[PDB]
């Protein structure tokens, strides 16, 4: 449980930020936040969303200063993590990142077309992670041009992406919405739960019906039908569109109580279960009866296989892979430790106790995780419940608090509380791999993709970037080009004309490991990093007449103070 | 050492982000994150540097992404801890911002005239806090206007800021440069170091003179001049200039080796200790000598009463209340403890040995601080060194590498390593304050400054903000002003034209602790925080005729995923 002064962690936690936008890096057990990968953020420390190769990456057709990440997962081969990439929906600006973890930075920001507000997301497991799935969450007009707003012809669709290009391969069109989603261990299958059925906005609409639904896809049928040509468009999109409305063959509707939330997919391969929320209940659908219910050979109720009570507030399920499932339960203010297979037993009226455990949490626990849960190799050691308020549970800060994050063993019987966790806002989802399961790099190497495009802008300067200090005049436009080792940049003074549109190029000759250099041009707004051999670069206008100073921002060597420049800026 | 679950830190931390631009807030031994206060970040999560508050606190004419701070101070009464106010440095965009502790905000932010790169800050002890004092680095032209590049005629000022109002009082000129700053314990006499004696841009410049300086300022002296009326100004700005160069009434500079950096006032009131750098040294001043030297009754170099050599590198010095001070020893990453009185024997030729332990730190130590250092109550129990290089203390996450924060146990002879802390770019000082200094509130009063502008925009549009639910058109623009009491906005719907200028106005209605809501519209970049009995406001352009939804990002209530409405947008 405790990490000492020159210990390692045992496993990465990936954490989400919600609406601070970034991915947190933590040690487990020692709940110490190691890194933070900025995705949807602008970091002034690093020039996330301010370098022009994080500006690419985000593209858009406007600069968003925000985004909203829950559902942190990573790649999969044959059901087992792999360590090549972490993907993360945002809901606020209809986005999903890819992130590369050789150097834990962004590489793929994607645009999702003809929906709003990405919530769920989860990835292929079999035979690897060949798809990402996406929920979005808010029905509108399809398309959404301003010509009809009515809810009554507002509709929401599935995606899924390719994982290896990050462009969109597909959409669903859906009934009611999409709120979170799994896959299965075949490819065959994902699932969604759907809070909104009833597709309203107010609160009472939200919650008319009984009972909402899963949504199965039928992953195999729809990339059958999409591959045949048997698809449709929205708008300006070119992205094929296929249609699970109503009675179609690439969709089942399964009712399951109420407005759920929610969707979990057991290491076992058997089950998908619902989160009842509103209903003090899980839904237990069996995976190996799906291939049935896509023939009508059963109902669509008889995928239910368990359907137990365990308290108020249920959101989010998780497996130690020993045949148990833990909930939250967001009311109760506690975690439900059940198993499954007696939850069954209960359901068919052979009416044993499932109920192993509740323990108290504090407070108000969303998702909960447990080490390996989402793949095959759950391991039963960890269980982290993040809750959504901290009350008096640290030093109060003011009217904003902290959010709480658990850990808890459940290697036993008994599940324990260990250590509480502060966290700004607002963790959402995470995922634990075990120390072996990643693999980074400690230096770039000078062909590394993440500086592909000043590579290019050099190449068409004639300046070699590993060599060369260079002022290149292109009009209302500058490119400089420096060269960095420790403690000086290779160009101490450029002169530019007022108004100018000036790019400073910044490439790190230092080859010793965590010999980052920054870069700063006072009173210009712009900050980027370079670690050892990379290249980066900023652009900002020249500002009035005048003398502005440069610096580097990451303290690199004795001489650090020293290690900058001037700009000198005259009269155009 | 340890704090368990339900049970409270003993101290507040209030570490630096450096270019990350944030204060983050620790709890002190367990060093956990509590919170975070954005200043010159943008907080995609809080919506700080997107809300109209934030905004108005900021001010200046144009929009910066980014900051570096890198020294935060907190408001002293008679030398003590008062707990109302922090301040920190900009390095990057030239600024000077002030938190106010009972709800851990921003709430002013100061753009210091005629000057580049805020850097060393360190707060008045006595009689009070009255004034903030500034270094700013780097020199430039007086004005700096383009008219005159030369280095020559290039200089930087000592700035001293009103704490209470953050208007700037009054500024010094200085030969050379300034880099870090303290005060005494009787208000007449603050101090700086300067590196850059020979106002050079090249690195072999700034390290010609065997001897740069401390500059000590006569702050009676200053105040008085300016007070008479004696002083003039530069450029566009009324703040009072008075002229500290070469011999002055105003300033003694006291020669110090080389290139010196840090400089800590002893709790005690006896000494600013000058950090030697490339110099193995430290210097020590006597303060009780410099009323002597600004009557020329004793030379420059007689107010050193000890100089001794500690280690390579020496930073940054901070003590323990017990006559001891720690020193950061860069290039031999080690931080040094050595008794005082000792080196003052030693320095009179004394046989005797100053050093009393050397601690090897991990790595490449900058800052350190004892707990309550900066005050009269200096406790000797913990000591913080903030080290720029991590190396191997941490997993593996890629080229870009965490900082590492090492608590040390000195309450004994022997100075023991606690913990390792991996922080994220990256902190410069850290200041502690015991628990009970610090007196926050949990919810809002509906007087709050940090909402003046919106009550004042309610008023003049005839709303009342914590009872309506009203659109107000003017022009192309539309107020909109809602309540909220979790799961619920007041409003759900709301129409306006595409191009118009939409500003949202939140009042949470909610009166229980940690019952925060948020805002965002999708799709326009927009995000902030509404804790309880909070106004906040947001202002966007209205985009291209459609549906758009709105949600609360900050989990509020069961019902959260159902807390939302939707802007519907037409063509104009
Ligand atoms: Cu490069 Cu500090
Ligand atoms: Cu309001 Cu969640
Ligand atoms: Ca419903
Ligand atoms: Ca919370
Ligand atoms: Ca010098
Ligand atoms: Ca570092
Ligand atoms: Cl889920
Ligand atoms: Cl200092
Ligand atoms: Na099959
Ligand atoms: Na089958
Ligand atoms: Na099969």
């Amino acid at each position: 449980a405790h990490v000492a002064p020159g210990e390692l962690d045992e496993y990465y936690g990936f954490w989400s930020g919600g609406h601070q936008g970034e991915v947190r890096v933590l040690g487990v057990p020692s709940m110490r936040e190691l890194m933070r990968i900025p995705v949807f953020n602008v970091d002034s420390a690093t020039g996330w969303g301010i370098t022009n190769e994080s500006k690419e990456i985000l593209g858009g057709d406007q600069q968003y200063l925000n985004g909203d990440c829950h559902h942190p997962h990573i790649s999969m081969t044959d059901g087992r993590y792999d360590g090549k990439y972490l993907f993360i929906n945002d809901k606020a600006n209809t986005r999903v990142a890819r992130i590369r973890l050789d150097i834990m930075k962004t590489d793929k920001i994607t645009h999702i077309p003809n929906v709003q507000a990405i919530h769920g997301l989860r990835l292929q497991k079999v035979p690897k992670t060949n798809y990402v799935f996406c929920n979005a969450e808010f029905v509108i007009p399809q398309p959404n041009d301003g010509t009809d707003f009515s809810l009554d012809n507002s509709y929401t669709m599935f995606t899924a992406i390719d994982a290896e290009t990050m462009d969109v391969a597909w959409q669903v069109i859906v009934d009611g919405n999409l709120d979170n989603t799994d896959a299965d261990y075949t490819g065959k299958y994902a699932a969604s739960t759907c809070y909104n059925s009833e597709r309203a906005v107010d609160l009472a609409g939200t919650m008319r019906n009984d009972r909402d639904w899963v949504v199965v896809f039928n992953v195999e049928r729809i990339a059958a039908a999409v591959k045949a040509g048997n698809f449709k468009t929205i708008g300006d999109s070119k992205v094929p569109v296929v249609d699970g409305r109503g009675e179609s063959e690439f969709t089942r509707y399964i009712p399951v109580p109420k407005n759920p939330h929610g969707l979990n997919t057991s290491p076992d391969g058997k089950y998908f279960i619902a989160n009842g929320k509103l209903s003090p209940t899980v839904s237990v659908i069996a995976i190996d009866k799906l291939d049935d219910l896509f023939e009508d050979k059963i109902e669509l109720r008889d995928t239910i296989v368990a359907e137990p009570e365990l308290g108020l507030g249920p959101l989010h399920t998780t497996f130690d892979g020993r045949g148990n499932a833990y909930t939250t339960l967001f009311i109760d203010s506690q975690v439900c430790k059940w198993n499954i297979a007696d939850a069954i037993k209960h359901y068919n009226g052979d009416r044993v106790n499932y109920i192993r455990q509740k323990l108290d949490v504090q407070y108000q626990p969303g998702h909960n995780h447990a080490s390996l849960t989402e793949s095959r190799d759950a391991d039963g050691k960890w269980l982290v419940v993040l809750s959504k308020f901290s009350k008096d549970r640290f030093l109060p800060v003011g009217p904003l608090h902290p959010e709480n994050d658990q850990l808890i063993d459940i290697s036993g019987e008994e599940m324990k509380l260990v250590h509480d966790g502060p966290t700004y806002a607002e963790p959402h989802d995470c995922i634990l791999v075990r120390r072996d399961q990643i693999k980074t790099k400690k230096i770039y190497e000078r062909n590394d993709p993440y500086f592909a495009s000043c590579r290019a802008q050099a190449e068409k300067d004639g300046v070699t970037l590993e060599s060369d200090n260079k002022v290149i005049r292109d009009g209302n436009k500058v490119r400089v080009y420096m060269t960095s080792v420790a403690p000086q940049y290779g160009m101490t003074e450029f002169k530019v004309k007022e108004g100018d549109e000036v790019t400073v190029y910044i490439t790190n000759l230092d080859m010793v490991e965590d010999v980052t250099h920054g870069f700063c041009m006072v009173n210009h707004g712009v900050s980027m990093e370079i670690s050892p051999q990379q290249t980066a670069s900023v652009t900002f206008t020249a500002g009035k007449p005048g003398v502005y100073w440069y610096y580097c921002n990451w303290f690199c060597h004795a001489l650090h103070m020293e290690m900058g420049g001037r700009m000198l800026v005259e009269k155009a």
